[PDB]
């Protein structure tokens, strides 16, 4: 600490360390970048790979937003209790970004001809989480191991946002719909997504979702 | 150990984790899956996210070519010396993926009406690593810090791959431009970029490059 993220007025690729931050009883600063001011061209130039988000920890300053998940979940203890399940965390990682991107890729650039087709093929790119969930504890603990990690509050979000763009999204993964509530009762989450600055926030920068 | 990889015919994702483990004195075992039976449809349904490369390690079965990377790279001692190192080589890793992704789908679905625009853009996409380099040591030693990382094997695949598909790629970046001759220089790696299932291996599927 102390913690600063500078994003764009979205939920999008910060909601997930915000959640985290916001779990572990962390207070951060906001740094808002309107579309404005990213055009006229002054901070991108300034960002590593020309991105957001942006992070500052002190001292540190990172950018890519699975990088400073990493980051939290290392310096938090939110990274398992040993090697072998910090691999796992990260395969689930992964597998929670290569879906987020295609939702991203949906949204922002084929939303009205790709959606019905997006919807159809969920289901099998969700089984791994269910398949994952179910390997682990019977499904009633965390994706990996028995205390929350990272990749929890990347996986919560990814799944939460899908249930908006489809509603019955959950209906046949009995592990996951259960894991969403359980995790979305936890008492700073809860009260998280209860928070105006959470409410107000978009999900996206086009409105869609 | 054991070391086991299943993957395709081709260099593709996995020749970065292969190069850090011929580095490092260690050998493994490698199950090549031909397209033919990949197309049978046993395998895939058996794969997490119905994808390879698969990894082995004995008990811990592995999928996410960058999830394999950081777990040999955390085992084996290649994630820095502190929690600082090892987010800024996360935040290195995510950078070679995001331009590996793109570089995957020039490759294999518009390789023809896109090179020329692609090559053109790629002296930006470059241009941080060249930076981040710049920034540590005058890119004397590693990507980050100065001990060998996971994020050096896969950044230096990234700059060979790039090197074959646009000669002269780091005419313009001096830093890179002996960074890859340095670390193609150690004798471990030089000879893996020397060995016949290597040099006989096509980077990718499609015969591209
Ligand atoms: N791999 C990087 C990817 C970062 C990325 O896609 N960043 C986007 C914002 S998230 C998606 C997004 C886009 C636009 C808005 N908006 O409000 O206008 C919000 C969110 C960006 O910085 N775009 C600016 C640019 O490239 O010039 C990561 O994971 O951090
Ligand atoms: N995020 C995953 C992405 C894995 C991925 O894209 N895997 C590809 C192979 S690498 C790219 C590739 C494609 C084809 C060949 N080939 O020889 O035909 C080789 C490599 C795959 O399994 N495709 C099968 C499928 O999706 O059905 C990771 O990083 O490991």
């Amino acid at each position: 600490p102390p913690y600063t993220i500078v994003y764009f007025p979205v939920r999008g690729r910060c909601e997930a360390m915000r959640m985290l931050l916001a779990d572990q009883g962390q207070s951060w600063k906001e740094e808002v970048v309107t579309i404005d001011t990213w055009m006229q061209g002054l901070l991108k130039p300034t960002c590593l790979y020309g991105q957001l988000p942006k992070f500052e920890d002190g001292d540190l300053t990172l950018y890519q937003s699975n990088a400073i998940l990493r980051h939290l979940g290392r310096s938090l203890g939110l990274y398992g209790k040993n090697q072998r399940e910090a691999a796992q965390m990260d395969m689930v990682n992964d597998g929670v970004e290569d879906l987020r991107g295609k939702y991203v890729t949906l949204i922002y650039t084929n939303y009205e001809n790709g959606k019905n087709d997006y919807v159809k093929a969920l289901p099998g790119h969700l089984k791994p989480f269910e398949t994952l969930l179910s390997q682990n504890q019977g499904g009633k603990a965390f994706i990996v191991g028995d205390q929350i990690s990272f990749a929890d509050y990347n996986l919560l979000d990814l799944l939460l946002i899908h249930q908006v763009l489809a509603p019955g999204a959950l209906d046949n993964f009995p592990l996951l719909s259960a894991y969403v509530a359980r995790l979305s009762a936890r008492p700073k989450i809860k009260a998280f997504l209860s928070s105006p600055e959470h409410v107000n926030r978009p999900i996206n920068g086009n409105g869609k979702q």
